[PDB]
């Protein structure tokens, strides 16, 4: 059975945990409950393939930075996401692809870029703007919705095509 | 910070998943979603002192049997977990507490018996007998609900007594 070591990374509070019990769960979180670091083991099937998906929660919290050298090490491929209405969230991307690249010592990382809470009227982070960072990567870019389910499913089925296009 | 390996145990459907929901997220799970194997990383308060718990939320799934030997040599205490409607589910009981002491090669591993479920009528364990198992075990005995929350602080933080007490 394929496995695939997936990191969910972002800024605190863009919904790393909701999007993972989302697609885990099929349930919407709606309290804030800071993570440490919690991982979820999921078989799906992708494409006709039966995928072992190996979900690592990561801490959005910058007092738990020191953390991240491990799992950026060890995992495979990254939903790098920020939240649509926090203009700051967006900006903190190129800080997370710029530590994976340098752990890695790769520009080929299997990644993902995500914006999510796009069920929210308060949009700040221009689609357009966030489309031309995911090309300037030449990663994929999905907005979704923790709460709605939208796109939820296709950012982590995408984040496994990339690694599977990597190996 | 004083940190606790805790490994939730038991026969397939007992609600060990359910437990440890509710336990950090403080809701019922009511769809029945089989685990291969989960990790919470939690900050909790228990007798004035901060306390991270490591909780592994295991498979009851026979077939993920292999598994075991690992989280049992990690592990530093075990929420053996049956259902008060399941006899089988309390039979496991002592191969579970039997594979523990021969990993761990030790007679005294913190355990806490629990029997969830409580808020079900159904019932086909007496508390009377499973205070008998617990008791020709040495070991806490507590009944849940991780429906109500009935018990479920009290059988988490016994169980983080029982590290504590053995050290
Ligand atoms: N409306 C809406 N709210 C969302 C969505 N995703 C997450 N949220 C909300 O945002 C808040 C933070 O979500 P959470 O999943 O804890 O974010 P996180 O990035 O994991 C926080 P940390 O980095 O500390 O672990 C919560 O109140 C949650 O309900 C979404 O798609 N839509
Ligand atoms: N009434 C009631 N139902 C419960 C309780 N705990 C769990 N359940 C129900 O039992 C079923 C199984 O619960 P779950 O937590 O998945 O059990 P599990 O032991 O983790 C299953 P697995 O070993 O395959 O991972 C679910 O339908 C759940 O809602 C409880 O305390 N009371
Ligand atoms: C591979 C490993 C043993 C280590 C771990 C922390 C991790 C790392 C990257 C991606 C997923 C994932 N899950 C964990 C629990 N499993
Ligand atoms: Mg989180
Ligand atoms: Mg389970």
């Amino acid at each position: 059975m394929t496995e695939y070591k997936l990191v969910v990374v972002g800024a605190d509070g863009v919904g790393k945990s909701a999007l993972t019990i989302q697609l885990i769960q099929n349930h919407f979180v709606d309290e804030y409950d800071p993570t440490i670091e919690d991982s979820y083991r999921k078989q799906v099937v992708i494409d006709g393939e039966t995928c072992l998906l190996d979900i690592l929660d990561t801490a959005g919290q910058e007092e738990y930075s020191a953390m991240r050298d491990q799992y950026m090490r060890t995992g495979e491929g990254f939903l790098c996401v920020f939240a649509i209405n926090n203009t700051k969230s967006f900006e903190d991307i190129h800080h997370y692809r710029e530590q994976i690249k340098r752990v890695k010592d790769s520009e080929d990382v299997p990644m993902v870029l995500v914006g999510n809470k796009c069920d929210l009227p308060s949009r700040t982070v221009d689609t357009k703007q966030a489309q031309d960072l995911a090309r300037s990567y030449g990663i994929p870019f999905i907005e979704t919705s923790a709460k709605t389910r939208q796109g939820v499913d296709d950012a982590f089925y995408t984040l496994v095509r990339e690694i599977r296009k990597h190996k």
